[PDB]
């Protein structure tokens, strides 16, 4: 028996939780534009990947208060991010990154759906724009001033003159949980039971669509079977998934499942109809629509190179080379304590671009699936603490 693994003000589980002690980096892979004028003529994009920009996490749990005594516990997780030059392929800072300018087309998808109309139109039309732009690895990160935000901040505070795909995320979490311990049930270990006092989500149309199954996907629930399907709370994804598995790993010496994301996680069926607002009309398998969540943005997720995507989404991008071992997501977890020893999260940003009478910044775009980056969130479990945990099991 291993009632060990239960959040309680004592056991090393608990401490381990609250401060993970295990080293996560983030690799950040972005594609450069070659052919810009060409694709505003209509013309197949062309892009090339540039790559790794790498950064070390910083984690842990703040604002920890047990609850209903010893089954729930609230808590938020902060992360932060510390660059790593000799780990990454240039400095971010210095390095150019050319690609869609990423806030006008969120305002301008605000205008379309009649938010700021008028003030968005008239600002473009005073100061023109280009739809695509080069700024440095670290400006798109965590971010830059932009004209257009900043006219509009003028008359609108609420709205941010900055836009950057990590603003403001750097030292920060993604809002209030309230966990649930292993006490009652070691099967409901560490797994959610609200966000932001929410059991639910409200964004996608079906009851089942808006479930919050799972755990924030750090750790799993002990004793795990190959037979079982494992559910996760990616909130930056905006939706539960599941992973199932894949095959058997070793990571020193410790046995570990493969848990690998599924195809049909983001297949066009009738069961994930429920997640293409508004009349499920979804654009193809392999993509999800996250504008609702990204604050009406055009952002659409995938994997990364469209890996289990339709293939015309590859098609439609030059430069888009999938496989399974550099772009799957997969998660290597100790069965016996549902720890992680080895994974590689990964998946891309892209935004959809289609060609706008309106708007002769559209030029004549194609319409499609614009590829921007993706990124690798890993983790590698190291000798000490693997006989550590080795030694400790036994
Ligand atoms: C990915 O997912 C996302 C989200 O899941 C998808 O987006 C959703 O789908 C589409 C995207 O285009 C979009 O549907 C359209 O919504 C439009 C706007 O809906 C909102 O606004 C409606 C109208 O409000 C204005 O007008 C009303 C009076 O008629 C009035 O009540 C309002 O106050 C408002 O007034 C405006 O005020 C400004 C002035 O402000 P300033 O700028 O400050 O000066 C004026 O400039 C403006 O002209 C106007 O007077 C409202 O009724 C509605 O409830 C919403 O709140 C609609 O326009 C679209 O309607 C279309 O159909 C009509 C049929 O009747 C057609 O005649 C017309 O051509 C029109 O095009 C349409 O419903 C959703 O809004 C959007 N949802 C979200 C949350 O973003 C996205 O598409 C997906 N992408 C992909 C690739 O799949
Ligand atoms: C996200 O957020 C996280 C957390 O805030 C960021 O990580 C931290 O970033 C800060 C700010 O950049 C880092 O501070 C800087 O550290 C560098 C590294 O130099 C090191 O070695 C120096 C030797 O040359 C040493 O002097 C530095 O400081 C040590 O010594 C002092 C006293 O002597 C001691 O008090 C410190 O604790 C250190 O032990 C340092 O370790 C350093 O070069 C920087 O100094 C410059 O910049 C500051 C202004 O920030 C300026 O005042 C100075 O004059 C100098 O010009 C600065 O101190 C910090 O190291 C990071 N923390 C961790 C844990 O890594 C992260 O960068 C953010 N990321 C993103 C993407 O936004
Ligand atoms: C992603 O893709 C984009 C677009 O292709 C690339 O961005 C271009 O990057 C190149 C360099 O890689 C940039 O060119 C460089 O510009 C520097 C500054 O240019 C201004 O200032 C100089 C004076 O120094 C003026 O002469 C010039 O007219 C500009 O106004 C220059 O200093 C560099 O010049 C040096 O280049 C080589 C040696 O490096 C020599 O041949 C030259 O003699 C000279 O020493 C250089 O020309 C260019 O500006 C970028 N374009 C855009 C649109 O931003 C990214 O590089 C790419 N990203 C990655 C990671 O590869
Ligand atoms: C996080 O996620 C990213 C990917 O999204 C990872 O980065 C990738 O890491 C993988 C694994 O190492 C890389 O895959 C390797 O590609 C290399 C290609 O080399 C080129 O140049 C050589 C000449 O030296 C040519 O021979 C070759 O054809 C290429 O043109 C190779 O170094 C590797 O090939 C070897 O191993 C593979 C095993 O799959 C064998 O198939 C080969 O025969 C050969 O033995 C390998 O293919 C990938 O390139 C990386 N991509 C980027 C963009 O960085 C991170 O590593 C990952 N995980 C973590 C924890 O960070
Ligand atoms: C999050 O929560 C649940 C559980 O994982 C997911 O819904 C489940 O979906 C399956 C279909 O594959 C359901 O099977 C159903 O069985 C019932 C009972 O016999 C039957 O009435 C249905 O016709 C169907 O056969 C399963 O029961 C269902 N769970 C519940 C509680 O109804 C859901 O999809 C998950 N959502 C996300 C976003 O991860
Ligand atoms: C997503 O799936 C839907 C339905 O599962 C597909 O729509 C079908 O399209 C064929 C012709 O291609 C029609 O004969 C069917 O009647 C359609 N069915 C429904 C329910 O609409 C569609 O092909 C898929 N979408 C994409 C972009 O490939
Ligand atoms: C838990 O540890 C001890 C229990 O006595 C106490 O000093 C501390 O305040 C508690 N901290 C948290 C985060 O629960
Ligand atoms: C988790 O604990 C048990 C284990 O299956 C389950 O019966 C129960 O419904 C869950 N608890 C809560 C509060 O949801
Ligand atoms: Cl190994």
């Amino acid at each position: 028996i291993e009632k060990k693994i239960v959040l309680r003000n004592g056991t090393e589980a608990f401490d381990s939780w609250e401060k993970p002690p295990l080293p996560v980096y983030t690799q950040f892979y972005f594609f450069n534009v070659t052919n810009p004028e060409e694709i505003l003529r209509g013309e197949t994009p062309r892009v090339e990947e540039v790559g790794p920009y790498t950064y070390r996490e910083l984690r842990n749990k703040a604002n920890i208060q047990f609850g209903d005594n010893g089954t729930t516990i609230s808590a938020v997780s902060n992360k932060a991010y510390v660059f790593e030059r000799d780990q990454s392929v240039g400095d971010p800072k210095i390095d150019l990154i050319r690609t869609l300018n990423i806030p006008v087309l969120t305002v301008i998808e605000w205008s379309q759906v009649h938010f700021l109309r008028e003030i968005i139109e008239a600002m473009l039309k005073a100061y023109q724009q280009k739809l695509f732009v080069t700024h440095t690895v670290d400006e798109l990160l965590w971010g830059y001033k932009d004209e257009i935000l900043s006219l509009i901040h003028v008359f609108r505070p609420d709205i941010s003159p900055y836009f950057g795909l990590f603003y403001e995320k750097n030292g920060t979490n993604d809002g209030d949980y309230v966990f649930l311990t292993g006490e009652d049930s070691y099967l409901n270990f560490t797994k959610i039971v609200e966000w932001n006092g929410k059991t639910s989500l409200d964004w996608w149309i079906t009851d089942k669509c808006n479930m919050i199954n799972g755990t924030d996907g750090d750790s799993f629930h002990p004793l795990i079977t190959k037979d079982e399907v494992l559910y996760v709370f990616p909130s930056d994804f905006c939706r539960s998934v599941y992973i199932t598995f894949s095959d058997y790993e070793s990571v020193q010496g410790l046995p570990a499942f493969r848990y690998k994301v599924p195809a049909e996680i983001l297949a066009n069926t009738s069961d994930n109809a429920g997640f293409c607002i508004p009349e499920g009309n979804c654009l193809g398998s392999g993509v999800l629509n996250v504008s609702i969540c990204k604050n009406g943005a055009p952002i659409i997720m995938s994997f990364p190179h469209f890996y289990q995507a339709d293939e015309r989404f590859v098609s439609a991008i030059e430069g888009m080379h999938p496989n399974q071992e550099d772009h799957e997501t997969f998660v290597d977890i100790n069965p016996l304590t549902g720890i992680i020893l080895k994974a590689a999260k990964r998946f891309q940003i892209n935004i959809y671009v289609k060609k706008l009478d309106d708007f002769v910044e559209t030029g004549d775009i194609r319409t499609m699936v614009f590829p921007v980056m993706y990124l690798n969130e890993s983790v590698h479990i190291d000798k000490e603490t693997a006989s550590r945990l080795k030694s400790m099991i036994n």
